């Protein structure tokens, strides 16, 4: 079971008022059919256009919203509408076109698709909150058949031109016309009482309803995010690489050891409270300081209350030492903190949108983040950045222009000159720094914190 099987039953209640009459007893089998398309008993690699639940949140990077509305059936112009904000218009003969025939529309389809999806997935998936005539229409700009590879690369094939008779992948397909072997889900599957503006209100407050497909197209990609990746979470599904996770993921480590170590260093703290994943290992090993562990597991969809966390009778008193939230998203920080927040609003192939302000952050794993909220650090300040070094000033083992910086907090520097270990040291460090904030994460501190503290601990 690996596959969503043809033969399995499709409700047909959400299609009976673009389609009336439609059979309530319905497989995919038949619907496809019902769609135009033939299967042609064919075992290569393609065996259903529908996807299960489970397949559809490993390729959550492949998710687009679709949806299409009456704009009067084959004798009427339809809106075409996706997740992206685009609204189309097909003559049969937030960005609104006017309408044109359907050998220029597929083509618009194919570059729009292609330059969302070419960074994020190998494919694409249409999450639809179906109700006939967007299935009705896919005949116009999808075509099916065996899985292929693409003309010019190794990549599978997602596009098909008729101008040439080749295949392409999203990086290849410039000038193709046809959407080739896409996949699809309707989430109206899922089991729902009401229309989808209703179940979508019931979880996210962002989208409105503008009464345009496009609205309808992202309310539908967000109700099925809601649904599985903010009431139910899985952390053991892995995603494949697309970009900078591994350094983005290695300059966190380097970054949280540094902040760590220098406000330790600087001001003294007795006691420090990690608030935050029950897997964290001490992020400064030698650190003279009490280390003190409180589980919580990241927050999907509301950032924790600090009154909860903390509060309900552990050293119980937080107010002792330090607190280190590192990516544990709370309300409202307290004064004596070090804080990592991920900021939802970034933009990058790794962030894709999510519900009610919320991000679904994808690196290795999938973690849909509660809205960035400036108010959370109301009790803290900005950490500037600043680089922290006590190792020996000793080269060992990349040309070299010297290094003069007010940040390269080290002996050398103290005393005069940055030697070229520490240069070298700084300017990786820098790199890993611009990386993290680059990323998205965002980096907060107590108010007392003064790097100014740190030249002392070289006597
Ligand atoms: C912020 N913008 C412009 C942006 C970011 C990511 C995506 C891709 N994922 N998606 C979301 N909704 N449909 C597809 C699309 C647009
Ligand atoms: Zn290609
Ligand atoms: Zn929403
Ligand atoms: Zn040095």
């Amino acid at each position: 079971p690996t596959h969503l099987s043809v033969d399995t039953k499709f409700k047909t209640e959400g299609l009976c008022v673009d389609i009336p009459g439609i059979p309530k007893d319905m497989t995919y089998r038949r619907l496809i059919s019902m769609m135009g398309f033939k299967m042609n008993y064919q075992v290569n690699g393609y065996p259903n256009m529908f996807i299960t639940r489970e397949e559809a949140i490993r390729h959550v990077r492949a998710w687009i919203g679709f949806d299409v509305e009456g704009c009067h059936g084959t004798n009427l112009p339809l809106q075409l509408g996706f997740s992206t904000g685009v609204n189309l218009v097909a003559v049969p003969t937030p960005l609104m076109y006017k309408g044109l025939p359907w050998n220029v529309v597929r083509i618009k389809i194919v570059q729009m698709l292609s330059d969302t999806l070419k960074n994020l997935s190998d494919r694409v998936v249409f999450v639809l909150w179906a109700h006939g005539f967007e299935l009705t229409s896919m005949k116009y700009f999808v075509k099916i058949g065996p899985e292929r590879t693409c003309c010019l690369c190794d990549r599978r094939a997602t596009c098909f031109s008729t101008a040439s008779d080749t295949y392409a992948c999203w990086h290849h397909s410039i000038g193709f016309d046809y959407v080739y072997n896409p996949f699809m889900i309707d989430v109206q599957q899922w089991g729902f009482t009401g229309n989808l503006q209703s179940n979508h209100d019931l979880y996210c407050q962002v989208h409105g309803n503008a009464h345009v497909a496009s609205c309808d197209a992202i309310m539908t990609r967000c109700l099925a995010v809601h649904e599985c990746f903010v009431k139910r979470v899985d952390w053991t599904i892995e995603y494949p690489i697309i970009g900078d996770e591994l350094k983005i993921n290695a300059a966190c480590r380097k970054v949280q050891h540094m902040v760590v170590k220098a406000a330790l260093l600087a001001d003294k703290f007795p006691v420090l409270h990690d608030i935050g994943n029950p897997k964290a290992i001490k992020c400064v090993p030698q650190a003279d300081v009490e280390w003190k562990f409180y589980d919580a597991q990241p927050c999907s969809d509301k950032a924790y209350k600090i009154e909860e966390l903390f509060y309900s009778y552990h050293s119980d008193k937080f107010t002792d030492g330090v607190c280190l939230f590192w990516n544990c998203n709370v309300d409202r920080y307290p004064a004596n903190s070090i804080v990592c927040r991920f900021d939802t609003r970034v933009l990058s192939n790794l962030n894709l949108p999510g519900c009610d302000g919320g991000s679904l952050y994808v690196n290795k794993h999938a973690f849909h983040t509660p809205a960035f909220d400036k108010s959370a650090f109301v009790n803290l300040k900005q950490l500037p950045f600043f680089y922290y070094s006590d190792s020996p000033c000793e080269s060992h083992g990349i040309d070299y222009v010297p290094l003069k910086s007010a940040t390269c907090i080290t002996r050398c520097n103290l005393g005069g000159a940055v030697c070229r270990h520490h240069a070298n040291e700084y300017r990786l460090y820098l790199d890993a720094y611009n990386m993290m904030i680059s990323a998205g994460f965002s980096l907060w501190v107590y108010k007392q914190f003064d790097t100014y503290n740190l030249w002392n601990t070289f006597t």
